[PDB]
């Protein structure tokens, strides 16, 4: 919140107060929290009616330090998911000179909620045991038309991990994020196309066209009409089956049953099959492309401009070949001939409306010839082309309906919301800041600096070094959970369940799915993530070069622990453990925004720990820096990516060191802190250098002692900002010597990105659009960093710390409002009771059927011999169930 | 014009065993069904082994 | 430079266990019948012929 008087900044909460862990439960951050402030919309409304094409800026009056008032000043939204692939130069569209951004994931099995066999599987085992008294081969009922021997094999040897569903739901949310772009322009912000290319102006008159494998440069059309994997460079295989017996022996252990709860629609069922095939294979299967009509700043030149979505570049390794087992239409003997097999399909697979070339060409609408016993030749298709043909037909409303049918088998609300959080964390991206004196700056068009970019975590994104397909693989950026086919098979049929797998009474998905407003919201959810990470890095004074080398440094020992505990590299009792200091950022988010991040569970010996997206990053990336006006790098600062008005205008509570400078009000303007706060001024041998009041330990260190670093003090950081915010500071040593790190040209600070204005807008003035809170303190070689003024330049600021004088600073002219976290149809009121009881019954539906053990017992030869009597089912202990105990 | 349909399965009203079946399974437990002949049949016209 | 197929012998394959060189297996009869006297009777008689 913005301070109105110095009394408000002086009474702001300390940083340690906000990093305490909190116990209360909290609602999710939906992004409407920002929408109420930066837009007209007050209640639910048609996105097309609202023209949210023009709702993409912070706006407001600004006050200058000289006493003039600027009206209709603006600041751009920092994030976007679009990477320009053609760029404007000299008012003419031209191709990109820079290689594309890429992301890599770590994917592994981990323990989840403990799992248990259902009543129905106890039924199946009873059927086998009662059969054993006979000469007859029919062991058990064949569930949902699948072969009874297959139910017999699926119902055996369960894993103790539990099941996750995370990678699946990620692939589905990445694709939803990509197709969301395809709606009309009135519902997408202009700013999203010009976060990187600030010289282009998108036209409102046509919707953007999403396509596949089209890019002009660097071999980014991964085969074109003859598709191959963007990373592997190969091609997959996909084969369909009625029974497991036809699956080749080399890969019968990898097969996946396709549940018939999906495919229940009158239409779009073959499409549902293609989509389910997409959610369990490797991603990306192709490079998607957004194409939008755009024009020059004058609106003269016009053309189709090419963009690559970030979601289409992030790699999630999975299976390349796969085998799906289609539901049977009626219980029957397995087919021995082709016609018997084709006639027997519930949904018969076919190619989508888009022809492909190469070996095994696919015609649009082409049907598959089912595999069967005694078949002369095994049949299969390349998978990259099968996913290619349907790729242009997927859209948001169908993914919503699919996901809604999926909802009725298993819980998918929280899991999807978590995978969506991960989507937003890996996809929204901002360009690096430029230093300046004034309010705006940008790098040269079609330059390496223009396109260099960063995560909400202040880490730079790696680039490709060669033409697609990529011969080699980048270090992983983040670790996600995998979904095992075996336990998937057990759960899809009702043989097993766990607390995270329970169907939910809503029978419905998160609000973000199926909306045309989704891109705007995802763009707005990245903001809090950066606010929390920047508070994390700016609470301490380490410079970007020192982070950049911290992991291996042996100059200091504390810097190493500091780097090492910010990432996830610990495990215990077979499962993943969250980064030890990511919990601090998680704590900060809750205390500052009064909301709760989405989390998954991990079981450690049976105890549940929560893991948010903050705790799962991996070491190896480079930290964000800022460039000079000429494009030279600047190392001296703490990492930064966004201007601090975003931090301080969208919080309920903020640490004291980061607050805004208060408005002029008659005599009183700005104020500092002195020896009455326990601070002290630093002087050296040189009489023409002065540094502010600082912590008392600062007098007795020029190098930090090994095993120790700079402390949290909010007031000293405050005076550090007051010194920097004068236009003439020196970033120096205890003795007044130059530090090893590169420093900006004098008096400059990093500032936010420039975008073209609308009529009536003004550019931001002075330091009203700049990071300020990045006060350096820890040099790479272990020296302290000081901010010096000359004596004459020193007098007014020191008296201002003494509160005898006043400093003059610019501010936004804005008030504080932070909203509370917060529909029945007539038909819903008509049916509310029946919905209330049926929803309650579905929660226990599990593998349940009305028949009890007491009925089935009457049908048995011997009740005592039944495995259900001698082994009643229990939840599995972790990591392993007891085996061969000492009697 | 053409019409098409999907099958479902019926767990409602689970069956109850008769006394006949229960005495037969009882005989399976106390014997090994060894009492019966090669040619024994019910009045219905099916042999007992089936 | 020099690809080719290459042979390995599993360690499990070389462990020596047991000694039962010869054996006889008694197989279930699917019909209630007296012991077979001809070849075809014995063939028809079995639950599944080896």
């Amino acid at each position: 919140p913005i301070s109105a008087d110095f009394s408000e900044v002086e009474n702001a909460p300390s940083f340690l107060s906000l990093a305490e862990n909190t116990d209360e439960v909290l609602k999710p951050y939906t992004g409407l929290e920002i929408q109420t402030i930066i837009t007209n919309i007050v209640g639910d409304a048609n996105p097309n009616q609202s023209r949210i094409f023009d709702q993409d800026r912070l706006r407001g009056n600004q006050y200058s330090a000289g006493g003039l008032v600027t009206q209709n000043a603006v600041s751009a939204i920092p994030f976007t998911n679009l990477i320009p692939r053609t760029i404007r130069v000299g008012n003419i569209l031209v191709n990109s000179a820079n290689r594309l951004q890429i992301t890599e994931t770590n994917v592994s099995e981990y323990y989840s909620n403990p799992i248990i066999a259902t009543k129905l599987s106890e039924m199946i085992s009873d059927q086998v045991k009662n059969n054993q008294f006979s000469t007859w081969r029919r062991d058990n009922t064949s569930l949902q038309g699948f072969n009874a021997f297959d139910i017999a094999t699926i119902n055996t040897a369960i894993l103790p991990n539990g099941l996750s569903l995370e990678s699946m739901l990620l692939k589905l949310s990445l694709l939803h994020s990509i197709k969301a772009m395809n709606v009309d322009a009135a519902s997408i912000n202009r700013s999203q196309y010009q976060v990187i290319d600030h010289n282009t102006v998108p036209t409102i008159g046509a919707p953007a066209v999403v396509g596949v494998n089209n890019s002009p440069v660097f071999g980014e059309d991964c085969g074109g009409n003859n598709p191959v994997y963007p990373f592997g460079g190969g091609t997959g295989a996909i084969a369909f089956h009625v029974t497991l017996q036809t699956v080749p022996d080399e890969r019968k252990s990898y097969a996946i049953f396709v549940p018939p709860a999906i495919l229940q629609a009158t239409s779009d069922a073959n499409e549902a099959l293609a989509l389910f095939a997409l959610s369990m294979s490797e991603w990306p299967h192709a490079l998607y492309t957004v194409t939008k009509q755009t024009t020059d700043l004058a609106g003269a030149n016009a053309g189709q401009q090419v963009f690559i979505p970030t979601q289409s570049t992030i790699h999630i390794g999975g299976r390349r070949v796969l085998d799906l087992i289609i539901p049977r239409r009626e219980i029957a003997p397995n087919p021995t001939t082709l016609v018997a097999a084709n006639a027997m399909c519930m949904v018969r697979p076919q190619a989508g409306p888009d022809a492909t070339a190469g070996a095994i060409p696919l015609a649009a609408g082409q049907l598959f010839n089912m595999n069967f016993i005694g078949a002369p030749a095994f049949e299969e298709w390349p998978m990259t082309s099968y996913l290619y043909s349907w790729a242009g037909r997927f859209d948001i409303t169908t993914i919503r309906q699919y996901m809604g049918r999926l909802a009725t088998m298993v819980g998918v609300k929280d899991a999807y919301w978590a995978a969506h959080e991960l989507n937003v964390a890996l996809s929204q991206v901002a360009p690096k800041m430029t230093t300046a004196a004034g309010g705006w700056a940008a790098q040269a068009a079609n330059s390496a600096q223009q396109s260099d970019v960063c995560y909400s975590s202040l880490l730079t994104v790696t680039r490709s070094a060669a033409n697609f397909p990529l011969a080699n693989q980048p270090a992983a950026d983040m670790r996600v959970y995998d979904t095992d086919p075996a336990t998937w098979n057990k759960v899809a049929l009702g043989l097993a369940t766990a607390a995270n797998l329970v169907p939910e009474q809503s029978m419905d998905v998160p609000f973000v799915v199926g909306d045309a407003r989704a891109s705007f919201w995802e763009r707005l959810q990245a903001i809090p993530m950066c606010i929390a990470w920047t508070m994390y890095y700016h609470s301490r004074g380490i410079t970007t070069l020192a982070w950049d080398n911290a992991y291996t440094d042996n100059t200091n020992k504390w810097l190493q622990k500091m780097v090492r505990n910010t990432f996830s590299t610990t495990q215990s009792v077979g499962t993943i453990i969250p980064a030890r200091y990511g919990k601090i950022v998680c704590n900060l988010y809750k205390n500052m925004f009064h909301r709760a991040p989405a989390y998954v569970a991990t079981s450690v010996g049976g105890k549940e720990l929560h893991i948010t997206h903050f705790e799962r990053w991996l070491p190896g990336g480079t930290y964000a820096n800022v460039y000079s006006g000429a494009g030279a790098v600047v190392n001296c600062f703490s990492p930064v990516l966004i201007p601090d008005i975003w931090c301080q205008y969208f919080t309920a509570k903020l640490p004291l060191f980061a607050g805004a400078f208060p408005p002029a009000q008659g005599q009183n303007s700005t104020k500092g802190f002195n020896s009455k706060q326990g601070l002290m001024i630093h002087r050296n041998q040189n009489n023409n250098l002065v540094a502010p009041y600082l912590e008392k330990f600062a007098d007795n260190s020029s190098y930090f002692p090994v095993g120790q670093g700079p402390e949290i003090n909010d007031m000293a950081t405050w005076n550090g900002r007051l010194w920097m915010t004068t236009g003439n500071v020196q970033y120096l040593d205890y003795s007044g010597a130059a530090i090893v790190e590169a420093v900006p040209p004098a008096g400059e600070l990093p500032v936010g990105k420039q975008i073209p204005l609308l009529a009536g807008e003004n550019a931001p003035i002075e330091l009203t659009n700049a990071a300020t809170t990045c006060v350096p303190r820890y040099s790479n070689d272990g020296r302290r960093i000081f901010t010096y003024l000359t004596t004459a330049q020193s007098v007014i600021p020191v008296q201002a710390c003494n509160r005898a004088a006043n400093l003059a600073r610019s501010c936004w002219l804005l008030s504080n409002v932070y909203a509370e976290p917060a529909v029945e149809d007539a038909f819903d009121t008509l049916t509310n009771s029946s919905f209330l009881d049926v929803a309650k019954s579905v929660a226990e539906s599990a593998g349940e059927v009305p028949a009890t053990k007491a009925l089935t017992d009457l049908q048995a030869v011997d009740v005592s011999s039944l495995p259900s009597t001698s082994d009643p089912s229990n939840v599995l202990s972790q990591p392993a169930p007891l085996m061969s105990p000492p009697t």
